[PDB]
This record gives structure tokens, C-alpha cells and sequence, in this order.
């Protein structure tokens, strides 16, 4: 029942053989729980994702984002079962392998495939490589500290989502994807629509995460319905209004930083259409999906 997009997503062509390798690597080194807990791996399709996300990633690199994105899940499960101080450890132990100034013990999947890893990527592409370190440990850090004082207006809340850690590692992991290299300059002056791109992203998320958050929360449709005083269905189709409003957003302001007078790399053209498909992706994918 979604109103109508200007935009169509896009998955990445390789997807199929992708899927099957990186599912295949973890399940030859993560140390799975129980079968059941591969069946529940198997299920979230994490390279599926990954290709939705950024369907204009180089053919030899959509791989890396996969792998990475499917470690980090399985870490911030991890994490999410243990303690915060245990969690704290956890990352302490992983960041300084990541930097690859620890070597790995060859026991523990999550020293050892974080550690390949990012020596691979740093070996394809160094310079870009170290563009997606710190907002991967930015990432990986927030996923200790609990408590989060719930918050109850529509604009703190869309404030607090703009800032998502977690979106902000996309879009490195995006420029490392598609071998896009921006100036410090270009990354600056993305700011406005990087924000505006993580509150669309988090809003059609909580869209259709909010029946089955339902058991006893950080989210849109439960900070609108409230304020308005409208029902789930309504606040909804108000949600996907807004949507839809801040998609012509991000076509305003792409337009305008095209048709600007200082110019616009090939680089920050790329750029700006991997958000979109950020955006289209991750509603095909929320849509279908679980």
C-alpha cells in the first residue's frame, strides 16, 4: 500500500554468485551455535541486502561489502546477548586485529575472518579501505552502550536518525564499493543529503518494522501516532507521505549540486545515485522480507 516512487531500485548483477560464496565462507568458519541457528543465518540473506543496498558496486568489490556487513551482524548479535562489559572487551580484542596491528588466533572465527578481511580489502584498495575503518569501529562501539532514553517528538526523532552510526558506515562502504574517491570538500558538503537519506532510510524502515515490533521503542510510527493522535494504519500512510516528500528532497538537492556553478565530479555524481539506491533498495528489501 505504498504511494508511488520516482525511483526504482536496483540489485546488484553478481547477487546470485556473491550470496553463494559469502554464505559459504561463513558457514565453513563461523562457529554456528546450532543447525538452527544456520537456518536463521541462511534466512537473512545478508549478501541479498548487500547487493540491494549497492547495486553499483565494481564486480570485484561487492563481495568485500557483503563479507563485512554479514560479520558485523553476526557480531552485533554477539554482542547484543552479552553484557556491556564483556561487550566492551569484545570489541577491544576485534578493533586492534581489524587495524591488522594484532595478528589473529587461528581458533576464533571472529579474530580470524575480521582480520582477512580487512588486510584483503586494505590490498585492493588501501586508501579507500581506510575510509571504512573508524565509522566501522564508530559502529561496532555503539552496540554495548543500553539505556537510550526513549524519545516522544517527531523532530528529535528524525534529528537522532539522521546521526545512525550504522548509515553512515553504508556510505563508506559504498564509496569503497564503487571505487569512488570524493575530496574531504565533496564529503563535507554531502552532509545535507547524507542526513536527509539515513531519516528516509530509518522512516521506511520503521514503517514496516512496527507490527512485528510489537510485544512490549525508537520509532517514526509510534512518535507520529502519538502526536497527531491518529491510528497505526493513518499514521502509516502519513509516514509514506512524508517519504515520498523527502525523496523529491534528495532530487532537489542532487539537481541542484549538478547544476552548480563550481561543477560536479563524476566522483559525487556516482555518489548521490548510490544513495538513491541506498533508499530504493532498502524499501524492495524491507518489503520483502523476514
Amino acid at each position: 500500500t505504498p504511494p508511488p516512487t520516482q525511483w526504482s531500485y536496483l540489485c546488484h548483477p553478481r547477487v546470485k554468485e556473491v550470496q553463494d560464496e559469502v554464505d559459504g565462507y561463513f558457514l565453513e568458519n563461523w562457529k554456528f551455535p546450532s543447525f538452527k541457528a544456520v537456518r536463521t543465518f541462511l534466512d537473512a540473506k545478508f549478501s541479498e541486502v548487500t547487493c540491494l543496498y549497492f547495486p553499483l558496486a565494481l564486480d570485484d568489490r561487492i563481495h568485500f561489502a557483503c563479507r563485512l556487513l554479514t560479520v558485523l551482524f553476526l557480531i552485533d548479535d554477539v554482542l547484543e546477548h552479552m553484557s556491556f562489559a564483556d561487550g566492551e572487551a569484545y570489541n577491544n580484542r576485534l578493533i586492534p586485529i581489524s587495524r591488522g596491528d594484532v595478528l589473529p588466533d587461528r581458533t576464533k572465527p571472529e579474530e580470524f575472518i575480521l582480520y582477512d578481511l580487512w588486510e584483503s580489502m586494505r590490498a585492493h584498495d588501501a586508501e579507500l579501505a581506510n575510509e571504512v575503518l573508524e565509522p566501522t569501529f564508530v559502529f561496532m562501539r555503539a552496540q554495548t552502550d543500553r539505556a537510550r532514553l526513549s524519545i516522544h517528538e517527531l523532530g528529535h526523532y528524525l534529528e537522532y536518525r539522521e546521526k545512525d552510526v550504522g548509515k553512515a558506515l553504508l556510505s563508506a562502504l559504498m564509496r569503497f564499493s564503487m571505487g569512488l574517491r570524493l575530496s574531504a570538500d565533496e564529503l563535507q558538503d554531502m552532509k545535507a543529503l547524507e542526513a536527509n537519506c539515513a531519516k528516509q532510510l530509518s522512516v521506511v524502515n520503521d514503517i514496516y518494522s512496527y507490527d512485528k515490533e510489537e510485544e512490549a521503542l525508537c520509532s517514526a510510527v509510534k512518535v507520529l501516532a502519538e502526536e497527531s493522535k491518529l491510528g497505526i494504519p493513518a499514521t502509516k500512510r502519513v509516514l509514506w507521505s512524508m517519504t515520498r516528500e523527502w525523496e523529491t528532497v534528495h532530487d532537489e538537492i542532487v539537481a541542484e549540486k549538478i547544476a552548480s556553478p563550481d561543477g560536479c565530479s563524476e566522483a559525487a555524481k556516482a555518489y548521490m545515485k548510490g544513495l538513491e539506491y541506498q533508499m530504493s533498495g532498502n524499501e524492495q528489501w524491507s518489503k520483502t522480507t523476514r
